[PDB]
């Protein structure tokens, strides 16, 4: 059921809490912060 609670995931990401067992997968969620289609606010 849980998505991955198991797995040692040292880059976590300090936008939300997300670990990610690999670098490229935090760098590539990161993404979702720096800018989604725009400024979410509009
Ligand atoms: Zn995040």
């Amino acid at each position: 059921g849980s998505s991955g609670s198991s797995g040692q995931k040292p880059y976590v990401c300090n936008e939300c809490g997300k670990a990610f067992g690999l670098k490229s997968q935090l760098i590539i969620h990161e993404r979702i912060h720096t800018g989604e289609s725009g400024p979410s606010s509009g």
